[PDB]
């Protein structure tokens, strides 16, 4: 068995190997990358996402989200308070202000220490979940707006044609902006490209150990667990690495820098934080290996998780028994 300790693997494809996205994902899996839940892909030196980032300031962040924490420093939830619209240039200036800017630090480990000590005492503002793309249309390799769609994969594997579309999303971050512990919708893959700015630190639980994280979360968030049998789908709970280690939960960590891709694998729980002003692009995708994970994915039906249009068909076809209850949650 390849990668039996479930380490995060880092890949350096050549420009030739960067042509065929599906083939490269399957290669990485042949080497055991999926066992970690997360892999890094450093693009060949010949590649670029676009020519420059000098002209992005007028992108609008219609609904910036202030991430307000409750709990203790290593075990907390966050809620998203909606703020007034602002441009990317306005958000960048805000990120760099004395109130929000990255503190002085020695290295990524020192900054990570400071994040976990102090996150809860601040409420950073995240420009998350913005439909759009920063890939040039002429970028032919690993262009996250030109991937094969999940609806087409389902149709190719299973023969059933379904409605829905699959487009990318932009994330503009600042120091301390946080992504809570989650798997993707329908336990899909994700791919995330850090276009510019400061790093993103990731934590990940191997898919084979995801239920250990779920059991800890039920213990640590006992009201939420009574409310919903899949409350991590709400994407609000944070647990620090120190607390994970105290509770014996297997996990790994890695820091993504600008110009690098991360892939999350089906049922790989992940969480993390941004180091300072940055911009990432991410999208979900599927492969043949995903289908069995999609059929088994948990679902929130309490009403909180509320998701895209395109998840309907995935539930309907892969999980027909659960469909009626889940759809009630959506309505
Ligand atoms: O970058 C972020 O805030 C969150 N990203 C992801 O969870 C992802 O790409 O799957
Ligand atoms: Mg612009
Ligand atoms: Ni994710
Ligand atoms: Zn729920």
């Amino acid at each position: 068995a390849q990668n039996p300790n479930c380490n995060i693997m880092i890949f350096h494809p050549t420009k030739e190997e960067f042509n065929d996205f599906d083939k490269y994902i399957a290669y990485m899996e042949s080497q055991g990358a999926h066992r970690a839940g997360l892999a890094k892909i450093i693009p060949p030196k010949e590649w670029k996402a676009r020519e420059t980032y000098d002209n992005i300031s007028e992108i609008l962040i219609a609904t910036p989200l202030q991430q307000v924490a409750s709990g203790r420093a290593g075990v907390f939830t966050q809620y998203h308070k909606k703020k007034k619209a602002m441009t990317v240039g306005e958000y960048r200036h805000l990120a760099n202000s004395k109130k929000y800017q990255t503190p002085p630090h020695q290295n990524f480990e020192d900054l990570e220490r400071k994040y976990w000590k102090n996150r809860i005492y601040n409420s950073p503002i995240y420009g998350a979940d913005i439909s759009g793309s920063l890939f040039d249309e002429n970028t032919k390799q690993w262009n996250l707006g030109h991937l094969g769609t999940i609806q087409d994969l389902l149709e190719k594997e299973c023969g059933v044609v379904i409605e829905g579309v699959n487009t990318p999303y932009l994330y503009f971050g600042m120091w301390k902006t946080t992504f809570a512990w989650h798997t993707e919708d329908m336990d899909l893959y994700s791919i995330n490209y850090l276009h510019l700015g400061e790093p993103k630190t990731w934590y990940v639980v191997p898919p084979e150990h995801g239920q250990r994280l779920e059991r800890l979360a039920r213990e640590l968030f006992p009201g939420s667990s009574r409310g919903c049998g899949a409350f991590l789908r709400h994407k609000v709970a944070l647990i620090s690495p120190t607390v994970l280690k105290e509770n014996g939960i297997p996990f790994n960590r890695i820091t993504q820098e600008a110009g690098e891709f991360m892939v999350t694998f089906p049922y790989g729980y992940h969480a993390g934080f941004n180091h300072g002003f940055n911009c990432a692009e991410a999208i979900n995708f599927a492969t043949p290996r995903w289908i069995d994970y999609g059929k088994m994915a948990s679902q929130c039906s309490c009403g909180e998780a509320r998701v895209t249009f395109s998840m309907d068909a995935f539930v309907r076809i892969l999980q027909p028994e659960r469909y009626d209850l889940w759809k009630r949650g959506q309505d």
